[PDB]
């Protein structure tokens, strides 16, 4: 099955919010507002803010999952290459296989679905820190999107939902992303072809 992708902001006015960049070639991760994309490097700090409206109850949490974007491939479990599942560069928390880890939160769970065999990696919803207005998850993707017997090219999208503590519903959003070696060429490219 499909999880869905449809934006819900919810009871507590949840959305994501993005850092602006910029797209010079030495950039790392740069979020395009105009096609909905984040770009980033491999395995490199994807910032991700959670913006609400109110606060939600202690126990809610935050969960991100990928999944591909075309229609003709939605049903595939997204996950790491046949190469980079084996490169022994875990954590100690994430499954190798696992393409989205959360960076630097010792409380990251990461799931296995018993019945959609998807990969996900869920946090508490924390509010800010002293002094800021939104909390910020840092992301890492473990896989070019190129990589061979992998994504292989298909575009994927994350989906971050939250949930309260039976893992209900809250709230969703969602962006597409592309993991590749230069994220400033590439989301100039693409917002060019998108302009044309
Ligand atoms: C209009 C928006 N604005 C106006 C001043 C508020 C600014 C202050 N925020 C607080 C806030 C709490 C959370 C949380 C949580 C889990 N419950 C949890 O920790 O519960 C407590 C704190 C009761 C223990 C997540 C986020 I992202 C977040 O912004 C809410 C919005
Ligand atoms: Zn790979």
């Amino acid at each position: 099955s499909v999880p869905s992708q449809k934006t819900y902001q919810g009871s507590y006015g949840f959305r994501l919010g993005f850092l602006h960049s910029g797209t010079a070639k030495s950039v790392t991760c740069t979020y395009s507002p105009a096609l909905n994309k984040l770009f980033c490097q491999l395995a490199k700090t994807c910032p991700v803010q959670l913006w609400v409206d109110s606060t939600p109850p202690p126990g809610t949490r935050v969960r991100a999952m990928a999944i591909y974007k075309q229609s003709q491939h939605m049903t595939e479990v997204v996950r790491r290459c046949p190469h980079h599942e084996r490169c022994s560069d875990s954590d100690g928390l994430a499954p190798p296989q696992h393409l989205i880890r959360v960076e630097g939160n010792l409380r990251a769970e990461y799931l296995d679905d018993r019945n959609t065999f998807r990969h996900s990696v869920v946090v508490p919803c924390e509010p800010p820190e002293v002094g800021s207005d939104c909390t910020t998850i840092h992301y890492n993707y473990m896989c070019y999107s190129s990589c061979m017997g992998g994504m292989n090219r298909r575009p994927i999208l994350t989906i971050i939902t939250l949930e309260d503590s039976s893992g209900n519903l809250l709230g969703r959003d969602s962006f597409e992303v592309r993991v590749c070696a230069c994220p400033g060429r590439d989301r100039r490219t693409e917002e060019e072809n998108l302009r044309k």
